[PDB]
């Protein structure tokens, strides 16, 4: 069928590539403008194939759809919109235009974790199960009826990168391909999202990923891994913003060490720089271990190497 891919990232690129390879006609790719002279992976592949690329800065202006860009969109004659990691606001005029409307990839088990940082919140909340949903876009945010859903276990030390690389990305690509298959072959369902279990959270940015120290060790562990790598949980240390990566919980066989104390403003007590990384305390007397630290615009350095 005729598909417009509206989105970005290597995930968007892979979904484009697999749909193409399944015999679908990609009539257009609609992605973000160039930033720092880097073209989005989705745009790179499309161009290589001669598929038309569009890079709208915005689809809307003062609460009204920009007719000139909507018209460019409508001209490619999509029969279905596919939205992998679309970071743009898409007018309902566009969402509803194709005969099959639009499907969206969402990296959580809807109705839980609506919002653009669902992977982060899956981990921040310490969920035991995670996964993704392919759903039909409606006018709300991640509220449309479910086409399909796939689950995975969340590992205790999973960060955003590990669960994304292990499951959400490669199975997510397959799920999108399968969803289009079901649509083409005419049997895709529209399961209304249940009310029970619905949650919605905010977008994670550097600013709001600052560590709140007045939590138990386990919650701090979840906070750090839930923002690792991006945007990077951080705290001020010695006047400067330090980001934390590679968290594990630490309970026992202590205090071997001997650690070198590191004051962290707001921490329940001083941290310990040790051979195995940076030991941090929660407000419950318990410990976590951070393997890697990063300063602003910085390369990562091992927690063990803080004073060197």
């Amino acid at each position: 069928m005729k598909i417009a891919v509206i989105g970005q990232s290597l995930f968007g690129q892979e979904v484009y590539k697999e749909l193409k390879n399944e015999g679908h006609m990609i009539v257009g790719v609609f992605t973000i403008p160039d930033k720092d002279g880097k073209v989005d992976p989705l745009a790179i592949e499309a161009e290589k194939d001669g598929v038309p690329v569009f890079k709208f800065p915005r689809w809307r202006l003062k609460g009204k759809a920009i007719t000139e860009v909507v018209d460019q969109y409508k001209a490619v004659g999509a029969e279905l919109n596919v939205l992998p990691f679309c970071s743009q606001f898409i007018p309902m005029e566009v969402i509803d235009h194709p005969k099959h409307g639009s499907i969206i990839y969402h990296p959580s088990l809807l109705p839980r974790h609506r919002g653009a940082s669902a992977i982060n919140w899956t981990l921040i909340h310490g969920d035991k199960k995670g996964g993704f949903t392919v759903f039909w876009a409606d006018d709300g945010l991640d509220t449309g009826p479910i086409l399909l859903q796939r689950e995975c276990d969340v590992e205790p030390n999973d960060n955003v990168n590990s669960i994304y690389k292990r499951f959400l990305f490669p199975e997510g690509v397959k799920g999108m391909v399968e969803a289009v298959r079901l649509i083409a072959t005419g049997k895709a369902p529209r399961i209304k999202q249940p009310e029970e279990g619905a949650t919605a959270e905010c977008i994670q940015k550097k600013e709001n990923s600052k560590i709140d120290w007045n939590q138990p060790a386990e919650a701090i562990h979840n906070w750090i891994r839930g923002n690792d790598r991006v945007p990077g949980a951080w705290a001020e240390i010695d006047g400067k913003s330090v980001s934390f990566y590679g968290s594990t919980l630490l309970e026992n066989d202590h205090f071997s060490s001997n650690g070198q104390p590191l004051e962290i403003p707001g921490a329940s007590r001083a941290a310990l720089v040790t051979k195995n990384g940076l030991v941090l305390f929660g407000n419950d007397g318990k410990m976590l271990l951070v393997k890697n630290l990063q300063f602003e615009d910085g390369k990562m350095i091992p927690g063990s190497q803080y004073f060197k």
